[PDB]
Parts: structure tokens; sequence; C-alpha cells
């Protein structure tokens, strides 16, 4: 029940009908992000978004999205005002001067004065030496401090264009109905030449980077990241999917390895997690987080020793399909759960599409996960969990 | 004997008259460098320079074109430069081979020169938030995706007259030059530039430590501390003091590292210091050293050794006596260093490129001499901290 058409101006439109309730979701996804940004002018995408402002907006490394959820008959007015945004930017000098302070202020409160946020910003910069991924989305303070109205306008001109955008609609509508409105509201808007956009590729083996940061935190903790591919950047999708599965094996659940082995069973860590986004425009990071079992006086150095042991085990011993399946199934199940929810489907469509991946993937994703074999997993672990790919940071209390 | 004027297109001209010999230096400086480059599009400034072809250099902050000429030659050289400013002329075919050359040059010079490769990685860690993290040559992946259209745009953007400085030094006169600069350059119109932002780094990025395994066979150590430069600094004095600290540590055969560590303790095979105080943005004070492996030394001991020397500076300032000896020697090095007209004129071009007046050239020596011993201690304390440090261990494979 999903249709794809593109307007003359290069706007791509995706529509999925779901008549279960009389509501429709409209999201607009622009392919501009912090990874496109240039030093001394960081934070631009996020500011620009903030300035053109249920409905919400979000800016990440690879995209900026505006979405609204609404009553089916009100779709025409939702589309009209998203089109307005695309069409022109009304931003007064007076408005700007006030907003920039808010943003700067937001940087202090939520990044600088948030010790975990702070540490992560640093970790991320060290982890991504060559790619745009190193840049903080909020922007460096020095950059915000120097940002100007003209810089914002120009950014708007350059990137907020129909051929840089995807409109996604799901809900109680007809694809023809949507098609008609888009032309009506967006059709007018002309195509604009874009700046060059390059996937944010990173070195495969940057070397071993270790960070020590003292922050206003009460609990010492360890962050380990491994430079890796994503579907945006990978000629072998199998290895990526193998990586996703590895995270699930480590972090998802009571019986998952880190919990049973390190939290219980050894008492090395208080908690431990993993995060890996497989759906980047470019390359990605496989991340580990643990905090030490302070009660037993366990050091960060011990935690790290413990994590490597678990990573080694994967290299040495392919996990059983009995393990993989339990782990795979639950991943699918959780993913399926999101399926329902027109908003989630819309976001899945917009995310992937902003990143150079087709929406057609979602359907085949569950087949793809299925293809992973215990061998794939072992192979990916051997390949990627090398010290040459590691950024490790100790976040310590001062 | 030095005069500056600007043409109405905003090109700035500085002429310095020296008549000892009928030779003249002509240099053209553009304010564009690798520090300006966007991710995924690194290498552009360097690549462009490659295409313009007596000589040229691209760095973080600038691109310079320079010749040394007989005076009669000067009109022709100015013509060729004006031509380069005005009309790109960049055929596709030419791009295709040249990019290939540059890529190979990266493979060889940066990928099989183990130290160059290591320094590049070290630099990227040293500069989390500023443009200086980017290698001038460019990352290989950016190189592979570069297009002729990308180059033309860089040229349209940055190689404008109002972004350039023309420096002429030698047996010429300000008037003649003004006449020539008008003839060749005057018609090239002013263009609106993209925004330029100084490459300001974080003050305290945090302690970062690197381990790289490379194709060398001697292990070495690199220590970088994030610091200010004249481009970025409110207190110029602290910068000048850092310069002296550099002189003190590795200024000469008799300087502290050589005397104490190379000889002395015999900790190091060699030890060096680097600090560029004339950057658009912030900068790095750099130490590099090799272990005494005959004596079975390790990188860990070498580190402790360097750290000990840094601390002594902190703990108590150097005698006013050392300060002269080290200083005087530094200056003699500088005086030997002005002399040339080429150097004498690139000193101007570099300064104008990073946002600083040429009038500094004269002003410098006085400035070192005004650094007090207390200035040195305060600087060592302020700056030589683990929170400013990025440390690399460079090991053989």
């Amino acid at each position: 029940p999903t249709h794809e058409f593109s307007l003359d101006n290069g706007l791509k439109v995706i529509v999925r009908e779901d008549h279960r309730a009389p509501v429709v979701v409209s999201q607009l996804w622009y392919r501009i992000g912090s990874s496109y940004e240039t030093p001394g002018l960081t934070g631009l995408s996020h500011a620009l978004e903030h300035m053109m402002f249920e409905e919400n907006a979000f800016t990440t490394d690879d995209y900026t999205a505006y979405y609204q959820v609404l009553a089916r008959d009100r779709l025409p007015v939702a589309l009209e005002m998203e089109a307005d945004r695309m069409a022109h930017l009304s931003l007064p000098v007076d408005q700007f001067k006030s907003e920039i302070e808010v943003i700067k202020e937001e940087r202090r409160l939520r990044t600088d004065d948030n010790p975990n946020a702070l540490a992560f910003e640093r970790f991320k910069a060290a982890a991504y030496p060559a790619s745009g991924y190193h840049t903080p989305t909020i922007g460096w303070m020095a950059d915000l401090q120097r940002m100007t109205i003209d810089d914002l306008r120009h950014w708007y001109e350059s990137w907020y264009a129909p051929n840089n955008a995807t409109l996604v609609v799901v809900g109680d509508v007809t694809a023809d109905e949507v098609k008609t409105l888009a032309k009506r509201y967006f059709g007018e808007i002309p195509w604009r030449q874009l700046p060059p956009a390059r996937k944010p590729l990173e070195l495969a083996e940057p070397g071993e980077r270790r960070l020590k940061l003292y922050v206003r935190t009460q609990l010492p903790n360890l962050i380990m990241g491994f430079n890796v591919p994503s579907l945006g950047s990978s000629e072998n999708p199998r290895e990526v999917n193998a990586l996703r599965l590895i995270g699930a094996l480590l972090d998802g659940g009571y019986s998952a390895r880190l919990a049973s082995r390190l939290e219980r069973g050894e008492e090395l860590v208080a908690g431990a997690s993993t995060y890996y986004d497989a759906f980047n425009r470019g390359d990605s990071l496989f991340v580990l987080s643990a905090t030490p079992n302070v009660q037993k006086g366990k050091t960060l150095e011990q935690v790290e020793a413990g994590l490597w042991k678990q990573l080694d085990d994967l290299k040495q011993n392919p996990p059983s399909a009995a393990e993989i399946e339990r782990v795979r199934a639950q991943m699918i199940a959780g993913m399926v759960y999101e399926k329902d929810s027109i908003a989630a489907q819309a976001s899945s469509i917009g995310q992937l599409e902003s990143v150079g991946l087709s929406w057609k993937l979602i359907d085949q994703d569950l087949e793809a996960l299925k293809a992973v074999t215990p061998d794939d997993i072992q192979k990916a672990a051997r390949t990627y969990f090398t010290p040459s790919r590691l950024t490790l940071a100790q976040v310590l209390p001062v």
C-alpha cells in the first residue's frame, strides 16, 4: 500500500495508506545535517531549524525533519505551511539576535553543564577524525558565538530545496489525493542547484585513541567505540547486519552476555550497554558503555579488560544459533512493534531516504537479519573489534 | 622602506625597496587553506594550486605563489600572476591526470613516509573543533570523489583579488609597482567572499593519547599542547614566552633538552620542539623525541623525562642569564633569517595571510626581548597541562 512519486522540482513524495483511524502523519525530511557543516560554522543546521519555529522538528548529523500529526481533513493546511517553509525564509534580524542567545544558552545547559553530554562530544570528535561525524550538531561555542544572519540565510538557500527533500505521508488518505496537494503546494517551488554532498567516510583503521576526561560526575565510566561501516557505506550488507546482531547479543536482555557475564557472574560492571546505528549516510560507530561495580572497588582498567574478554570470545567462538535466534527474534519483535504506528513508519521512510537508502529496505530488513549466520558474526567481530579501530574514553569524577 | 596600498578591487600591495642588487621577489598570497575546507572535500586548496602550473605552497591558512626575478622580468611575472588570478582555465583532461598524481603523491609521501602519516593522525586528535584537524593534502576518500566542478568553485570563491596580497621586495619602487599592479591587476573585479572564521580550538580538550603502528623502525613520541597563537591571542606576551620556552628547550646544541636529556641522562637519541606562533587561529606547542635504545629506554620513560623538564619550568623560572643566552642566539638565527629578500618578503605575506599586520615584522624582536622570566613560568603553568595534551606513541610494526 505504499507509493513513490517525484515532482518536477525533484521533491520525492512517499505515501502510505492506513485507514484504521482518521488521522494522517506528514513529515518533511531535508538532507542537511551537521555532517555537511564546515569548521567555524558549526551548528548551522540546527540553528536554522530552531529558527523556523502536534508538530516538531529535529536535526541530526544527517538530516533535519519536520513532522506533524493530524486530522485527516486538515492535511491541506499542514502541507501548505510546510511548503511555506520551503518556499521562503522569514527571519528578522531582531528575531535572530534573540534566538542565537537561546541556542548558545542551550549549549551551556545541556552540553557543557551536562557531564555525560560533554564527555560524549569529545569522544565523538576523537572517534571520527576524517568525517563530518565529528562535528557536534549543536555547534561549537566559538562558532555559535560568531554565527550570523547571513550565514543562516545562505544555508537556507543552499540546502532547503525540493530536490533536497522528502515528503512522507501515512494514514487515512489516498495516494492520489496526496499527489494532488503536493503539486498544489510544492509544485510551484523551483529546483535549486545543490552544493556537493559527500558521504561521511572515515578511515578504516584510525589507530588507538584513548581519552581521559574529568567531569562533574559522581560515577566513573567507560566508553568504547569501534569505527565501522553502515548500510550507507558498505559493499557487504551482511557484515553490518552481523554487527547489529552482535549488539543484541551483548546488550539486549537479562540473558545477554554482558549482563550475565559481567554484571552478574563476575560483578565487574554496574551496568553496560551498546549502541550501533546501522542506518547512516556514511560510516558508523559500534559503542560500548559500562560503569564499574564501585561497591567492589572495580577499576575502569578492569572493566576494559572484561569487555575485551567478551569481545574476544566472539572472535574465538561463534555463537550458537540457539543464542542467535533468541536474540534475533526479539529484535524483530521489537521492530515489528514499531511497525504499527503510522508515525514510526513515516520516520522509517524518511530516515532511510535522507540517508541514501531506499524505503524498500524496511520490508526486506527482516529477511536480511535472517541471513546472518554464526559465521558472519564471528567474522565481523574479528574484523572490527581491533585496537586499531578503537576510541576509548575514561570519564572520571573530579 | 616598506609601503602598502590597496587597489580599488581590494588587492593589497606591499612593496619593500632594497637596492643592493637588481633582483626582485614577487609573491602572491591568497587567504585560503586546508583549515577552510569542508569535510568530504578536503584537499581542494592544495589541488587547485597543483593545477595552476618559480614556486608554490599550500598550508592550513594560505596559498602562496612566488618567484625571484631579475628586475626587468618583473612586468612579465606580474602579468602571469594576474592572468592566473583572472582566468582559471582548467580543462577536464588536465584535471583527470593531475588528481591521479596527487593521489599517488599521498600514497607515497604520506602513506609510506611513516612519520608524516603519524603526524597527520596526531594532528587530527590535537584539533577537535578547529579547521586545523584537516590535512592539507586531503584525505584519500575526499581525493577520490573530487570533481573538476569542485575545483572551479573553490577558485571562484577564494581566488579573488580582495582575498589576496601582492608582495614585492627588491630593487623596485613603490611607484613603479603601483603602476604595474594597476596595469595587470586593476581590472579584475572585487568579488564577495565566503565567510572566513579563525580556527579557534577548545582551550582544554582533554588528555588524549594515541598509539599508532607504522612502518618505521625507531619508536618515537609526540607531545602536543593546545595553545594560542598571535592570531588568536588577547595576551600576545604569553605567545612570545612560549616561543622562548621553545628556544630554551631545544634552541641550540646547548639547550636544555640536548644538554639534560640527550647528553646528561642519555634518555633520548634526539629531541625536538616546534611551535608556530603565526596562525590564523590557535596553535600547538610540539615536542618530539626518540628513546635511547642503546641504553634500553622506553617511550614511557621518555615521557616522564619530558614531563620533568616541563615541570622545572613551572616550578621556578629560568635565570635572567639563560634567557639572554638562549634569546640572543634565537635572534641571531632570526637575523640571519631576515636578510634574504625572499624570506624578507614571505614574512610579510604570511603575516597578512593570517590576519596580522606586516608592521609586525619590525616589531617582533622587540617583542621577544620584552618577555620576562615570570612570563615564562606563568605560561608553562597555564599551558603545560594534561588537559591540553595530546600524546602519540609511534611504534614499529
